[PDB]
């Protein structure tokens, strides 16, 4: 009878997720250089580091070589670079060109192993270094100078070195696609660990004006982040070990996963877990029926479902908090009384329920 | 109904965690030089053993000498030192020369295996054993210098120095990653106790100032750790007899497991098992449900679990006990109320609810 | 009854071949460096072909360089160099050290991969490559010169000469391990028909002083044949595509299989698929209950069966001819008579038995070429007039 | 007994056969340049089909160019000609770019695609082209002069025109990797047909010197052979009617079915199936049993058997005669003397046994049977 | 064991047969204009054959209108022009475009609507039918004039006339493809018949030069030819009585049927269902397997066989008569000699066995 009612509406949610796309719906490939780190030899792995540090901290380097420049930085992790990256990055916006460097004899830029088809790709990368030193008035991607001019010859301080800049990109995805002002307070709070567990060797720390370029980057590029989202999914899972890299990645994970389905975390963990006695009032069957059918949605979008927000993925919007109107107003007015640390969060949206509000704060605070 | 949040929280917590990770995440592998006992006899176990100490004394070497020089040393209980480096050593950041030199023909270092171009290398160690001694202002490995003198000749004396070194570094790993510093009260503490219990032979003892250098090479090198921990799982393990040598890890392991997951069994020993009738009080509720996710989370990690902390294990950042706030800040209120014990440990954490942490002292004290 | 002895020797036969072996039995390792392509670019590929093929044409590289040299040699086939060899390498007398090397702007030989620590590296290379030009009196990899010289500059031209040298590699493989002296005729015979057939680039001709001293290597050189018998069982499962380079490969696989077990196939092949009306006599008897053993020994062998005498592979040893001597000289006896082209073999071996050799010459010949017993009927009536032209 | 050698011999021939072959043989990968058809009108393809036929015709050109040229030349038979190489170009060794054709408007060559970083591109293009014509010592594509200039305005024509360059190519095939030299007579005589059928419009005919200059591109090129196999296979799966582009392709492939495979075949047809008394003689036995593997070996290999030799496929070598000495040698000497369109195969081969064949022969011309003993 | 070869030789025939061809295959697609009767008139029907007959005897047309005019001219069966076209026309290489025309006052060529630059293509369409009429010295559609002018106003002599061109289209199609040349001899033998038996009214008698013009168009069109075919298939299927119109078509069919395939049914009549004592032959047994494979081959081949030749079917390659020599060289030796109608066929193949051909007549 009324059971009919609530089927249906479970059913409208369901239907049509099923099936197959035509191809006609694949969208203009974009071809994106990525030089990456030819051998296991730490003159080139240091002297690539610092050429991909300054690609990226270029200012009149167009995006298509920033977001290349962005994807040789954050391989450097791999034992075969370019493996790790053609082998995991399964994004269909993006056809890549992996070009494995000379061992980079050249000079400042990255050298052409068999030579260039023109002699200017070693000049234009010339004027992108240059334009790079200059336009940020000689600061080396470091804080302390001595790291800017290191000439790295020895495995144990390329690793040392590595695994920190590394970690320091990786800090940032936490809040560049979320919310990329504000950032700081956070991401640096997570560095601060990083550093005093030793985990990662402060002597290599870089510096504000690097993780602000990477950090907007970040922000304003979807394709590197399809790219850091396979990396980051791929290293969540279990049945491998770990080395110093893989490890420093899983504890960012840490920060990273759930983020940016606040709003459904937040409505589970307060008012539906929390289970206040308003919990059996008739208005709210309309937003428990609603919760229910985001629960069974959440488990059929599967093994994208922790970074659902970084991924800007459709299912997403279903699931944007604003979906269960009066059963999250309650549940920010619960959340906000009951936690001290929570409400720090900014909750100014139109689609607060006053009544679930006042009554949220009502039932958690005033009430027993 | 209710019933399916519940489940979707446990979803939550065990999404994804499964399957095995795609081998392009790899690290890139550094290469260590490790040397090994070449053979059963007291004068290259004696000369190794004052070698190795003073590897570690030195501020001449490398890190990356340093390390397998921490991995000389605490292999020296093995009848085959280098099958024991080589059979439990399994972490793949690093990766192992073992040179088992046997000879020990040259001197203070270790012989070059192949003649002229070994030259270069002898010389190394000279000025690595030479930095070594006037770094250390004179000091030899033993805190009172008959002992650095004594050129061991006996079998008994041999076992009686080693048991007393290889026990000097397992009292350092309790809380090397843990609180590298306020750690003397501690150790000194686990000291007197394998003296006065006749364990271990005072005629070997190790100075402060070489266990606090060693102290620091472990709470800062991965590698080693993950050769401890390896020896710390296999000797956990019953289904054998131990000799005096196996015996003392056997009797440090009972310091060191649980160590630095401090915080998880804290909610569990007090608060939980305590059962204050407060717990039924309705905010609770949730966090009940998630300690639970929480303890059946952490047997399913299974044969890790005891060492989490001291091998970064990133599964534990998930289990952190800043994750279950209400909960906590009860489970201490009452802690630091009812066992006079408790509340040495420093809790000054940011994820503290003061009204919560109140309830748990106005639970425990004035309610009983 | 007698069931139980015809059991009895095929358990002989299979005692023992089973469990999995001692470890204490793994052999002393042989450390060797193998430089190989860092890169996809011909300048690099090139120049390190033109390093490799001087390493294997020094008169003074040690044989450890020339192992790994000739592993450099037959791995420029790939995509990544590196991977191929270390990803098949599967052998535990030798283990390879392997920097992939980039620049070789040194000259003769590779750039020394974090830089040396001692600079004579690259002096060692250098005597290695003036050594090489110097005892072979300036007669280079190539037969005509201008190849010896010639830079490289294009993927096309690279694969071209690539696979035309690494032809020249697999047309040794077939006879350098079962007769690397009388070899030159059947290699030679093997050339023509890839040249002739538009496959392999003549341009690319490889000097035969070049194809000797580089036989001579595989010859002398297990480690070397094992990681080629290695590649070659690999690339001759089916289930992929192939291009020039993997068909190359198979096509020298066809010379290839079955190779240096010559006794074997030629007592199936003749004789016994022949099915003479002298498989009955009793002489035989236990000759042919030895054969099949055998047989069923061989499909129990598996996956190195068509190239076990170039991998060494002991149970090789049981198969080998002078094993069923009787039905042996009789099979010979039989062949050498049927089979035009047949018996330019040298068979004399001590398994031969002049009395039972006879009997197959005589048997098969005064039989008329195997009208000792036919066995085809049903195809109709017999024809007599047939029988007496045969 | 017997029967279990008769099986191993089977078990040899197919072990090994088995399992997936390791991503490390992978061979490095060419990068070849595929100008394609742009857009449906036959101003640009008429033209590009002479740019093309004139890539192939060019002395200075690189082979990697010329294989390309060759590939643009044989995919004018597709509404999509980007689509049609994309789909069915399935060969390890080559990678293709597709520079979709940008009107090309602009003189002899391609149209630089977005404006070019060095417009060398377009005059490499003019040098090709002027090399091509000076070479060839002013030879244009078509035997008969006016059409090679004349530019083509309606659908009709280009079709009429593509049709016959298309059949051009296809009757190269049949001996283009089989018998390289000596092509002219075959190659002629699957021409007339095609004319006297009225199938194919022979104001288009093509230059002997353009199609010597393309039989020898297919000869030295496996990359392009390997396309011509995949096309001629797909084109030959049912399930679709054919007009009169297709069936020309498809009207070739039933004289290239089974060539240079023509030994086995010959085996099967003349000897075998022929089943002489003789085919009883006891020496025979290891022979038949041979056959027997082979014909069931043929069966395993599927579906690339009726072109094995022409995709250089492997397998190939062990279903050559000569893996069968006695019965092939009989075979022929059987055939020889039956048939009077045989023996114009060249049989100089050392796994020709004399004697034997003296009895293929001697046993081929040796309830009435008085009408046998008359004729 | 011997059984197993003729079984292989059976699976190498039919295999790869099997399987659907990916799509992007299809052949470029030629659009093409078929002008065609848009009411159910004999005035239009009548005038609309004249304008046709004439856009075919036109020198001045281009082929792709010349074809498009021909299948104007053989779709005048029709009930309703338009349908029979689009429900018939079933050949992947042409696109038509049907244009339906409002009683075409307009002269030869059709009356056009669509604008200014129209008016240039009804002038093309003028010079197109003076070009005509001019190259022709005169000559209208039918060999007695008054017939060029007949404009005839209903149905039962419409019909009458429409058969009697259409008839002599398809008297034609028996020769088309097969021998374009020598063709009159057989095809004045059919015209003879269908007077005969008073099926076609020969005051509408077409011209030599019309036929002619009309039998090249079908030589050198393979698009023509399919739509032929297609509506040659169509109308032998049951199902349905036949009127006179279909009739006609049906009557050439009994003359149209197996054309082109001469040799495989030459080998079935003659040799094969003869069981000579040259069946006995054991040198000739192979042929037999031959045979065999070929005759379950036709039957995989299925609904086109009748016709395979005038669709250039390729499978048709394999159904060659070379492709069984010997019982072939035999099975003529014996056709020619016993059979009086034989012998007139063309067999100079170099397929010919000499020996084997005196051994059938010897027989």
């Amino acid at each position: 009878i009324f059971e009919e009612a609530a089927s249906f509406r479970s059913y409208q949610s369901k239907l049509g997720r099923d099936g197959r796309a035509s191809a006609a719906t694949a969208t203009l490939t974009t071809k994106i250089r990525i030089f990456v780190p030819a051998t296991n030899s730490p003159e080139l792995r240091w002297e690539l580091t610092l050429f991909a540090l300054d690609v990226i901290r270029s200012p009149s380097a167009a995006e298509s070589m920033k977001v290349g420049a962005a994807f040789t930085l954050i391989s450097m992790y791999s034992e075969r670079p370019g493996a790790l990256i053609r082998s995991l990055l399964n994004d269909p916006d993006i056809e890549a060109v992996i070009i494995d460097v000379g061992s980079m004899v050249n000079g400042i830029p990255v050298m052409e192993r068999r030579g260039d088809k023109a002699q200017e790709e070693m000049e234009g990368l010339m004027r992108i270094l240059k334009t790079a030193r200059d336009s940020s008035k000689g600061k080396t991607p470091f804080v302390d100078s001595r790291a800017y001019g290191l000439r790295i010859t020895d495995m144990s301080t390329l690793v040392s070195a590595v695994i920190t800049i590394e970690a320091q990109i990786w800090i940032l995805i936490a809040k560049a696609v979320t919310a990329p002002d504000t950032a700081e307070e956070s991401e640096t709070r997570r560095w601060a660990k990083y550093v005093q567990q030793k985990r990662v060797n402060p002597f290599f720390a870089l510096t504000q004006q690097w993780l602000t370029e990477m950090r907007n980057l970040l922000s304003q590029s979807l394709s590197v982040r399809k790219f850091m989202v396979e990396i980051l999914i791929e290293v969540k899972k279990g049945g491998s070990a770990k080395g110093r890299a893989v490890e420093i990645i899983s504890d960012i994970g840490n920060y990273v996963e759930e983020t940016g389905m606040a709003g459904f975390f937040a409505t589970i963990r307060f008012g539906l877990e929390t289970r206040y006695p308003a919990l059996a009032l008739n208005e709210f069957q309309s937003d428990l029926n609603t919760i229910k059918s985001l629960m069974l949605l959440y488990r059929e979008i599967g093994p994208r479902a922790p970074y659902m927000v970084l991924l800007e993925e459709s299912i997403q919007t279903k699931f944007a908090p604003g979906g269960y109107p009066l059963l999250w107003s309650f549940a920010m007015g619960v959340a906000t009384t009951i936690d001290r640390s929570m409400g720090a969060l900014n909750i100014n949206r139109g689609y607060l329920e006053p009544m679930y509000f006042r009554l949220g704060q009502k039932s958690a605070r005033h009430h027993a």
